[PDB]
């Protein structure tokens, strides 16, 4: 099955031209936990912002152009990305906006981090209808000396 993992602020904002104005190490540990040892699919833009291959994961990059890094797998379409994943229990789609939009309709689970932050952004997670999903797990956390804003982890299963 296919799952999407994303961190969203209010208004579903997930990205902007500059780095996000937040520091959430706990959210990053959550991302790592949920993605280790699974293939992760991402768009070229996301790849660039990440900067290097995520360790302990099969990295698949979507791009209309020829790949520029032989350490990861590059594909030219959604179908080819799925196939490059092989026979695995769970495929994780890590963004960005374009990518999420194309995989949402095919996903069975969403791992979302809701951040209590208002930011101007130019990229949004796709709108989803709550009633179409079941919240199977949720856990709120307040900001702390290490995390700049409060946040909530939620796992949704498609009904
Ligand atoms: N807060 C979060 O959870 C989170 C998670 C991920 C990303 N983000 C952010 O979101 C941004 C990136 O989102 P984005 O929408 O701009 O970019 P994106 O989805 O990462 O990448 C878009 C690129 O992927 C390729 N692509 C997408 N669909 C394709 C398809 N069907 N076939 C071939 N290539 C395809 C194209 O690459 P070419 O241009 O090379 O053709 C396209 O320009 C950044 O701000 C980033 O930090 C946030
Ligand atoms: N929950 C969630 N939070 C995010 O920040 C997020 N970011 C992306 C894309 N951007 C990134 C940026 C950096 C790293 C990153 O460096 N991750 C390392 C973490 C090392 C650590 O724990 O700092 C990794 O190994 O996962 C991952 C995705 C996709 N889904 C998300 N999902």
């Amino acid at each position: 099955m296919i799952s999407l993992i994303a961190a969203l602020a209010v208004d579903r904002v997930i990205g902007m031209e500059n780095a996000m104005p937040w520091n959430l190490p706990a959210d990053l540990a959550w991302f790592k936990r949920n993605t280790l040892d699974k293939p992760v699919i991402m768009g070229r833009h996301t790849w660039e912002s990440i900067g290097r291959p995520l360790p302990g994961r099969k990295n698949i990059i979507l791009s209309s152009q020829p790949g520029t890094d032989d350490r990861v797998t590059w594909v030219k379409s959604v179908d080819e990305a799925i196939a490059a994943c092989g026979d695995v229990p769970e495929i994780m789609v890590i963004g960005g906006g374009r990518v999420y939009e194309q995989f949402l309709p095919k996903a069975q689970k969403l791992y979302l981090t809701h951040i209590d932050a208002e930011v101007e952004g130019d990229t949004h997670f796709p709108d989803y209808e709550p009633d179409d999903w079941e919240s199977v797990f949720s856990e709120f956390h307040d900001a702390d000396a290490q995390n700049s804003h409060s946040y909530c982890f939620e796992i949704l299963e498609r009904r």
